[PDB]
């Protein structure tokens, strides 16, 4: 469904049938609520505990097809542009793509073959570095986030006497906002995520109805406006 | 009651158990027009009952109800407020409309006389068409007649437009006015005119005329304003 259909069925589901009908929502408000509902839905469906099914990214066909249009593959750029201080002397710093929402798969291609990057926790890092070896298992590499400015910088730890040729990252692209109409105005240009032009929902049509329902629920919680509704509907932001 | 009976029994009631016939004709014509309005509006009468609210009210307006067709106003190329509005002229002898229907290719559709507030409300929504068995109607630029815009759903053509309405009553005249009174007319007719209404409401028309006469002749401002309340 295109943006006009988002807005028309938003109006239908919000106030065109309600008995003591409420004021219609302005297009900026509808775009804001739709973008919020989109992000909430993405976060709810990525995490199993966030939805009533207990199903995350790839726990069912529907969850695969939900994020299928939001998956992207890119590469981390070696961060030798400027000097820096790494926590580990034997780690190579890489910069992830700017439009990164969530990392789901990483791999590094070295001279000793491809290796799956395992994101190790800080307590896990301490445990592993208290051991005599201090290097990954055969077909794996280690990873920790380092000092990041304006984009995520990442330290890749591989086994000794190994060089990294490329660093691929299969991630979830940051969703683009849903903007119903050109938000340009003479009184001031308002933006949802830095863009005023019309922006279609760049995800699969399977969850457009879900985004619409969530947006309507958020609109009605805003209309109710007491602390109660804000608190319970803020639980699903996550 | 014949007009002679109206004139004779006006004298019985007004002249203390026994006015010009023009003055009697004027008051009787005014009285019936009051009575039709008062018994049409439920709040205008003493029972709180309108046109179809009781058997008596149905026989009251029985001989005024008329069914006529609207004629397309294609002769005059005027300007309509709605894009898909077809201008139609209503019958000349029209007093109050009570049912309107339009026969389209899709089917007969009951016309809803839509208020100026509801139009702005229903035209601020996505679709902007009536429900599947209804049509809208709003009055438009009218010259010496009644013109109505029939806003039926797009993708449909209007083939017929039936109007069921209350006909304008004819005047009550008790004598040839031109015989003694030079060129006086009541509603454009100078000759004897009978009551075109059911005999059930002749007594109330006569009683109202007598009350109107006595209040008019008493001359008090309070009486004139008090009985002028029931003029609507």
């Amino acid at each position: 469904m295109n943006v006009n259909e988002f807005s028309n069925e938003f109006d239908v589901l919000y106030n065109n049938i309600m008995s003591n009908a409420a004021p219609g929502l302005n297009e900026y408000e509808k775009s804001v609520l739709l973008t919020k509902a989109q992000e909430e839905i993405v976060k709810n469906y990525f995490e199993p505990a966030g939805n009533k099914y207990g199903k995350g990214l790839d726990d069912s066909p529907k969850r695969q097809i939900d994020f299928s249009e939001l998956i992207k593959v890119g590469e981390g750029v070696l961060n030798t542009s400027a000097p820096t201080i790494t926590f580990d002397k034997r780690a190579k710093v890489y910069d992830l793509p700017a439009d990164l929402f969530l990392v789901i798969n990483e791999a590094v291609d070295t001279n000793a073959g491809t290796k799956q990057i395992v994101p190790i926790s800080y307590s896990d890092y301490t445990r592993l570095m208290s051991r005599p070896y201090k290097e990954p298992v055969k077909y794996q590499a280690w990873r920790i986030i380092t000092t990041s400015i304006n984009n995520i910088s990442v330290e890749l730890i591989v086994n000794s006497n190994e060089t990294i040729t490329d660093y691929k990252v299969r991630y979830i692209r940051r969703p683009a906002p849903i903007i119903t109409t050109n938000l340009s105005s003479e009184y001031g240009d308002v933006t949802i995520n830095g863009v005023s032009t019309v922006s279609e929902c760049e995800l699969n049509p399977i969850i457009h109805s879900e985004i619409l329902q969530r947006a309507v629920e958020l609109a009605k919680a805003a209309y109710q406006g007491d602390l109660q509704a804000s608190v319970e509907l803020g639980q699903r932001s996550e």
